[PDB]
């Protein structure tokens, strides 16, 4: 079973280096992958089970994963021994249904400080163990990125039905406080989330260093995650310097000037900056750069979901169709872009000389074109984008020409790519999932806290190998003389 | 009552069983409804990953924007599920002041919300396909027969 | 028949309660669902027929209903007979058109109260029989 699995690595290594016999090389890979899953499911007793899917810590398993061998780990004889470890120490929780696993999932949310508290004593006590089984390993990091959200949330509020005062004024809770002071200073929710994030940022450098930067890019998802992560880094670094510089002009103005009311003080310019409004903000803000980084962070943070997707039983085929049909959404997009330049570029050349002359600026720079060929995509463009102000019917005619054209090739490759996505799409689901979920597993087979809390006589297997080759050798004999046992 | 005039009209599934030509019509709707109610989770979850940014970026831009488009949690919802259909202006992330970052930063986050939307629509619809496949015959016969019997 | 039936359901449930070995348990219960119908298909009489489809009140269609066994009550064995009682008391009106029942069914929405008030007198009439056949039930 070792030299098919290496054997199978191998044939595909090389169909991806010949690519001229590719297809010769993924059908003996294919053929080594089935020898693998058959003698697994020859297996008739937890010892034969065992054997296979670990040689003489789930070795077999883990190399099969490693080996996209997805028929061998979705097997139910290994998949039956991956929930015995799932479900460990907790027997009677495998067989409640999803809304009790769900309301588990709430009550470890609203007491996630408690236990993790508790786990000081807790490996001494029976707890201990009911917390460190997978299962539970994985219910407390979901319960972390649902509080992290709720964070997230929570920390808008109070503007949820929208801020009370205009932007044009300052509002501040003493005179000798500088503006800039109260609106960069930390409240105790955005100190968490820091927390929070630092937790996250702490244990992915943690996996980076132990894999490598390397190995660690191959990932498309992983370095999202990253790209998530340092976005918010760089939100709050924004916001410390925004909030440093608040601080050194209140240090000023505290240290230097002696008045009961701050408004009647000119102060000098540098520090007369800190005093001014939303509007009177330059347009580099180290707080304008905080907020638009903070929002972009806000939304990649609910990407995370998909880590926790794949457990689920309906919504893991759900996300495996979208795994599918993003790799030719690439393409398509890819295409996309190519058409969406021509045409760009032609509307700009075409429309750059009459930026007075149009009754709508609409082509007239790169940055004007790009936004209406995007945005007449989903239809909020007007097709008066293209009318002159000029008696120039050539030029108005061949823009609408051109416009058209623009839109029926959007919709051409737009439908292309749907059929592209349904060629795509077609029990190979159901093993794909049940591999997609056999690695989330065994990402928590062996992290018992959450990021945020992460911070503080030849031998027994030889003849059991034995047996079960003779097994297979039997049956295989025995298939061929039922297909040719007339001749 | 509006409401309730609305889902009466419903009770027509009661009786399209019966009919031989559009039972197999309520059975192929039948078929789709479930993975429907998935995808319609998943819009769920990124329609609401979207508005809670769109809100935070342009919640303090309340008397600062020139609509407004997502300045309170009820308005971002609002406009971001009418971009689903296209009855949202794209004047939704322009603002009155000079912060080019974040009037970008929202028509970055706008369009990429509507591209994603799009893709998501086409993930429903292949799933919806795949689902759809004389077992339509013998299910159609079966919701008839349950008819009948009751 | 009967013994095939509790065994699709009770196959189903544990394809259900395993969820490792589900494609087993519906394969098996699939093998039951087969069984039970290949044996109603054999039926060549009036009197198997109802045999089948109800033991020693349709009980066995009603069990399999239940059982979601879809290909034994969707069988034309079963299905003519249950336009038997579906079209009772009345012959000719199963031969006519859609529209003749659409028909059929404006006058009985204009008449409503009046075959309702009638219905006082209607058990003892012939015309209570035609309003009491399942069909006539539907279309009211
Ligand atoms: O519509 C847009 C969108 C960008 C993206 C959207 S949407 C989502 C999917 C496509 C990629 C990201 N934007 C942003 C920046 C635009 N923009 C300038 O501000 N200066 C420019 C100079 C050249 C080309 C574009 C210029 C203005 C409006
Ligand atoms: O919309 C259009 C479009 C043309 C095309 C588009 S779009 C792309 C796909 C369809 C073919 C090319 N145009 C152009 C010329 C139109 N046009 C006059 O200017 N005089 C006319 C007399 C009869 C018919 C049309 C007249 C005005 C606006």
């Amino acid at each position: 079973v070792l030299t098919a699995l290496e054997l199978s690595n191998e044939l595909a290594k090389l169909a991806n280096i010949e690519k001229e016999f590719k297809n010769d090389y993924r059908k003996l890979s294919m053929q080594c992958k089935d020898f693998v899953v058959g003698v697994l499911d020859l297996c008739r007793d937890s010892e034969e089970v065992e054997a296979i899917l670990n040689g003489d810590s789930l070795s077999r398993v883990k190399l099969a994963i490693k080996y996209e061998v997805k028929k061998f780990v979705a097997h139910p004889n290994c998949q039956q021994q991956l929930l015995t470890i799932w479900y460990e120490n907790l027997s009677g929780l495998r067989e409640q249904t999803i809304a009790i696993k769900c309301l588990v999932v709430l009550v470890v949310a609203l007491g996630l400080p408690f236990l993790a508290i508790g786990y000081w004593i807790a490996p001494c006590s029976r707890l201990g163990k009911i917390l460190r089984s997978p299962f539970m390993k994985f219910v407390a990091h979901a319960a972390s990125f649902i509080i992290f959200l709720g964070l997230l949330v929570f920390n808008a509020s109070d503007r949820f039905e929208g801020i009370t005062t205009l932007p044009n004024i300052t509002v501040t809770d003493y005179p000798k406080q500088i503006f800039r002071v109260k609106t960069t200073q930390f409240t105790w929710t955005e100190m968490l989330i820091m927390v929070w994030v630092l937790g996250m940022m702490w244990s992915e450098c943690k996996e980076l260093w132990l894999e490598g930067p390397r190995e660690y890019i191959l990932q498309l998802w992983n370095v999202l995650d990253f790209g998530m992560l340092s976005i918010f880094i760089a939100a709050f670094t924004a916001r410390f310097l925004a909030f440093l510089q608040a601080t050194k002009a209140q240090q000023y103005v505290d240290s230097y000037v002696q008045e009961s009311d701050l408004s009647e003080v000119t102060l000098p310019p540098e520090i007369q900056y800190f005093t001014y409004a939303r509007d009177k903000w330059l347009p580099s803000d180290p707080q304008i750069i905080s907020e638009g980084l903070y929002a972009i962070a806000v939304v990649l943070s609910f990407s995370r979901i998909a880590y926790i997707l794949p457990a689920n039983e309906s919504f893991g085929p759900l996300q495996i169709s979208l795994g599918r049909t993003v790799k030719d959404i690439f393409k398509f997009m890819v295409l996309f872009i190519m058409v969406f330049f021509a045409f760009m570029i032609g509307m700009f050349i075409l429309y750059s000389y009459y930026l007075g002359a149009k009754v709508n600026a609409a082509f007239t720079t790169v940055e004007e074109s790009f936004k209406t060929l995007f945005w007449s995509i989903f239809g909020l463009s007007e097709v008066t984008s293209v009318v002159l102000k000029y008696d120039h019917k050539f030029i108005e005619n061949i823009g609408y020409v051109l416009y058209g054209i623009y839109n029926v090739t959007m919709v051409v490759v737009l439908l292309n790519m749907l059929i592209a996505m349904i060629n795509s799409s077609y029990d190979d689901s159901d093993v794909e999932w049940k591999f997609a979920r056999s690695k989330l597993w065994l990402s928590y087979f062996d992290k018992t806290l959450p990021p945020p809390f992460s911070l503080v006589q030849p031998t027994r297997y030889q003849q059991i190998m034995k047996r079960l080759i003779k097994r297979y050798v039997l049956k295989a004999q025995v298939d061929k003389e039922n297909d040719e046992v007339n001749e």
